[PDB]
């Protein structure tokens, strides 16, 4: 219970890595806002499983990448935190929600690009901007990046660009927020089983396993344990940092 | 005349670093498309000075960051290259055009963000995408980044994000384009006198000089000489690389 | 006997008599590891640490070895393998923390070949051979952590040899992580910024303080735990935002 | 006498008898620099390079020095400072290229303390002291370039000591660039990928070839020219897209 008394927002917490992060933070004693876009039943399962194991949670619906998305998010977040704790204080922020798309660089449209950049970099920036008014000293901001910012992959170039824009938040905000003692950091998972049918195809799973020096794709729990650490007092002297959680995928 | 027979596009070539790059490429014997948005007289001065010194140039008007911008750009580029050389071949691409904005991270609007990302990352990506159909083997793509991708500066965070998205192009496209022997690279200038009134204020110029290990802001020619090198056969074994041209500003 | 997440594991922390190494030792011991507290000549300090760990219910002992002299690794592992047998009946080493090291300022014009050999001998060479030797006694799931320095990222003319040595050290995490990947040994570098070991520099951290050794120990303890199982070959910045340009 | 952009400058290229160093020498000489072609024991190769440069209208001579043994730097600068006086009447050294180095594969379990000392002695130590000594005879606007390796970026277990040495070398560009900034000496690292020096590896470059020594020389010649005046402290990737993950 090292996060006892703390509050946390995890975006994209209805499934995958975000679900795992939400479960781990919850288990550590934080009140967790489990955020989602359209996965309402899934978000409620994640919220229940935190409570089931002795913690505290609720869900917040906000479709990111459209106008007024952050407003919707923080209206639901701050209301939920008020009614439950008596304040709007947000101690921990995990920008996890993300979209992925594969395709030849030749076939990328401007619509695809805007969507990618809107969800993966723009929303996170404005979520941080909005979080600054309600985040107490000693707060934590963690952005879930991708190892593809260090590994060339033409089929994922626009995704890559969007994550490279995301990583800049940690660098520039950690300087802004130093005297508030708010740490801002990027976690880069490698290929991670997010429970979607793609990781069931044995040939595809073989290929992705090869990329880690461990010979496996990651379980979401493995990323979640790194995020839990960054959220704790134990990671207080880490800020503006790129954390390689790819299982040795970035070895060249 | 080591670029004799080559063709080149420099975006944002009406002034500043782009003007300098255009002048240096021209001098080396390349036909240069001097690109601009609204600086028509300035672009024509740059085109004349290349001709004046014995080279070949024309200007192309394209306002970037709006729909159909790339179409406008490449309709003018390819027509100009056809009428002058008999082909639409583009040997060299310099994504230079850029917008800069300073302000507290708290005061950034979504409009400001879209503009920043649209001009500084999106346009460059689609310019590259469009350039691939007309670029011969042995071609060159050079993106002008910024040292602020390695130096925290809260007042320039959105600018930073946009350049971090830009740097990803070199990483992912250099893998895509390896077998065509097209090199893709990022140049990061530090603070550079772009001939704008800001570098006239002696207190501001003092501050910016301090940041280089040389104790000076850069002349645009100094960046241009690096770009000329990357454009040549001499830089043929450099691809997917981040070139620090900041005059020792990135030393920590 | 106080139980925690490292209950069952053995650990070697080089240079655990004072400073960062002491904090790492205290921290790993507190998490349940049996901790070999290594030292060159601070036996009194080392015993005080070993005693500190055993008082709070952990388990520890001290090992004497001067590093960067011929025979250094032999003497070190003689004492360690002995202590571990005594206490466990096995030579198994689950956790290796290469923390011991030397620091020296001075104009780069005045650096001598002797000064150079000293720096490399302690800061890079001994760490390599300590790792080489540990492989024979390290079980799968083990942990190797090399305490580097943020000075490999920040230019400091008066500390060029020291930087050189730490840059050589950082390469151990890169190349070994590939080597040990199938044996599940994670190999990482942790880079502290300015830290009050006890002996202007505060202006370097974004926080405007020098670190306390506990702030650094907390990162090392993390890397040593199962929670850090998917981090290997990494450079972990623990400088408190000193590498921000 | 064939004139170019380095007309007026003197240069030292360590290990210029064969391989990358030969290409650098030929290239700097062709650009007008008076080139000291250094070697350990390949005097025939070195003369052939020196002759090659003088035939094409440049200027050169050879210098004998075994590196990584006591006295190495003295012997080196004895020969250089002599050659330069003879030809110019001054000891001025405008350009220093630390290219000489040793390579060795082998299981990391079989690396010996002797093998380690050899690697560091040649690849990092001598380069440091060659730089230290050159400062006394290098005019403002000078150039220092250290030939590193992309192996500092790509994990290779069988080349851990070599990587270590090059990582130590890379630190020279970081710390000296700050030191020399006001004297306008640029200090850079250039990192080749797999290069055919003449003695599967092709699959590493995005181009699917091993480099020719000329491809690397072309980057070094650039760094040595005024065109590279605003690049210092940099790591220059010349691996032909080998560091792409
Ligand atoms: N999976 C990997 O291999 C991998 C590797 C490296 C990094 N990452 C990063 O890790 C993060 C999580 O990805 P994942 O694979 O674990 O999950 P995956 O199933 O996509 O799940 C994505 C989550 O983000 C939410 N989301 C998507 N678009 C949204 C939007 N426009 N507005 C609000 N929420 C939105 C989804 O909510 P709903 O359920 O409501 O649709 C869902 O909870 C992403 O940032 C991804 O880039 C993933
Ligand atoms: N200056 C520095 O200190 C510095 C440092 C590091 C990196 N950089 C980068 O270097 C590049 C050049 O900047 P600078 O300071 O030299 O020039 P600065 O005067 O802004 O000039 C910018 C150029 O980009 C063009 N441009 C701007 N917006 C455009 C748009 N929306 N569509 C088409 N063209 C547009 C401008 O054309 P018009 O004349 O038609 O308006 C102008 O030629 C930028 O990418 C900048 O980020 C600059
Ligand atoms: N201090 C900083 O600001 C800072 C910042 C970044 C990184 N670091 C690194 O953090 C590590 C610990 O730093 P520290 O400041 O805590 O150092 P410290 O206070 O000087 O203590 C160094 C430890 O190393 C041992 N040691 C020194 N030379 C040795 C040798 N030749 N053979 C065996 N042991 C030797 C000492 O043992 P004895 O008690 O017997 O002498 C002592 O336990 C070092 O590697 C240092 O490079 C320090
Ligand atoms: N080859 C690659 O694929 C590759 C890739 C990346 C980086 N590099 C680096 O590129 C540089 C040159 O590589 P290369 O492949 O061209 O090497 P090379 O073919 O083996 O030649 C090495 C040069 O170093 C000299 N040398 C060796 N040991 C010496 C010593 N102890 N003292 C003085 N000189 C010594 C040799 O002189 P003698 O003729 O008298 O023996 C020779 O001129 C090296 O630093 C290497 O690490 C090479
Ligand atoms: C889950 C997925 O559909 C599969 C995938 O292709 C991927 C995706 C997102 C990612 O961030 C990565 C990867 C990835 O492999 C992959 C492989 C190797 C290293 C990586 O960092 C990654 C990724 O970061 C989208
Ligand atoms: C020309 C300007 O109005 C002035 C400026 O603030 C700046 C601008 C753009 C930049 O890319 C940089 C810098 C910069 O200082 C500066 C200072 C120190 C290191 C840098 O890389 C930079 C920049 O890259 C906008
Ligand atoms: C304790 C000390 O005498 C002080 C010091 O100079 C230092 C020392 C060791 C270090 O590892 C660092 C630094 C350091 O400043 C310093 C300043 C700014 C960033 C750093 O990473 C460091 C260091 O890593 C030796
Ligand atoms: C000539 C050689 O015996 C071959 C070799 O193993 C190598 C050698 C020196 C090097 O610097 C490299 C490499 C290298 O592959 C290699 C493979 C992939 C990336 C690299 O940067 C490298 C190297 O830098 C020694």
């Amino acid at each position: 219970g090292n996060l006892t008394g703390k509050t946390a927002l995890v975006t994209g917490a209805s499934r995958g890595i975000g679900r795992a992060i939400a479960e781990k933070l919850g288990y550590a004693g934080a009140l967790v806002a489990v955020h989602y876009a359209t996965g309402a039943d899934a978000a409620a399962e994640v919220a229940e499983s935190i409570e089931k194991d002795g913690g505290r949670a609720f869900t917040v619906k906000a479709e990111l990448g459209v106008p007024g998305d952050v407003d919707v998010l923080f209206e639901g977040l701050e209301r939920g935190l008020k009614e439950r704790t008596g304040a709007t204080d947000l101690d921990i922020l995990v920008n996890n929600a993300g979209v992925m798309a594969m395709g030849a660089p030749e076939e990328v449209t401007p619509e695809m690009f805007d969507r990618m950049m809107a969800v993966n970099a723009k929303a996170p920036f404005f979520i941080v901007q909005r979080a600054l008014s309600v985040m107490p000293d000693g707060g934590r901001i963690i952005n879930v990046s991708s190892g593809l910012t260090r590994v060339a992959s033409p089929d994922q170039v626009t995704y890559g660009m969007s994550k490279g824009a995301l990583e800049q938040i940690a660098l520039h905000f950690s300087r802004h927020l130093g005297s508030r003692r708010i740490t801002v950091n990027s976690v880069a998972p490698g290929s991670t089983d997010n429970g979607s049918a793609l990781f069931q195809i044995p040939e595809v799973r073989e290929t992705l396993s090869q990329l880690s020096t461990f010979g496996e794709v990651a379980e979401p729990a493995a990323i979640a344990d790194v995020v839990a650490f960054l959220a704790s007092e134990d990671a207080r002297w880490i800020t503006g940092a790129f954390i390689d959680a790819s299982g040795g995928t970035l070895l060249g």
